[PDB]
């Protein structure tokens, strides 16, 4: 597929650097929607302000494990079944935790976002396009962790 190598090619520089590039990919996440920021509790203690999640180191160890999850979508961007059952598993862990179907539409809007930033120009209709259709395949692999 020449989709999945705009997919490749634009995550290159992203993969390089995951912590700052999620931390974009947080920070806008959380810019959009704060109300996702008590979701992500250690000590038990909840972040008061977006800012404080950026200070913590269970906090950021999350985001690269996240972008490890994305990293893995990427590897296998030409088959994807290859992954469904890790995916589906995820999914059932995101319910367990609470977190709702209808939150996958802002996260993806922040990795777009992410994406849009850090590659300007080169973020051409043609990659956003592969990347909506890449996440869209990753979010209904995790959607049957909720029955599915
Ligand atoms: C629906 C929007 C989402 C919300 C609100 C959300 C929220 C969360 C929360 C609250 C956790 C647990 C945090 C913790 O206790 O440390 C988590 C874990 C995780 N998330 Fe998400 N998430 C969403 C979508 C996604 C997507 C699309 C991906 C990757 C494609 C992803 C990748 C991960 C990974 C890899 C973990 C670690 C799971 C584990 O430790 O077993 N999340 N997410």
């Amino acid at each position: 597929r020449p989709e999945s190598e705009l997919i490749r090619q634009s995550w290159r520089v992203v993969s390089r650097s995951p912590l700052e590039h999620g931390t974009v990919l947080f920070a806008r996440l959380f810019a959009l929607e704060p109300s996702l920021l008590p979701l992500f509790q250690y000590n038990g203690r909840q972040f008061s302000s977006p800012e404080d999640s950026l200070s913590s180191p269970e906090f950021l160890d999350h985001i690269r494990k996240v972008m490890l999850v994305i990293d893995a979508a990427v590897t296998n961007v030409e088959d994807l079944s290859s992954l469904e059952e890790y995916l589906t598993s995820l999914g059932r862990k995101h319910r367990a935790v609470g977190v709702r179907l209808s939150s996958f539409s802002t996260v993806g809007e922040s990795l777009l976002y992410m994406l849009e930033k850090s590659l300007g120009p080169d973020f051409t209709p043609a990659t956003r396009t592969a990347w909506s259709r890449l996440y869209g395949a990753v979010v209904q692999a995790m959607s049957r962790g909720w029955d599915g």
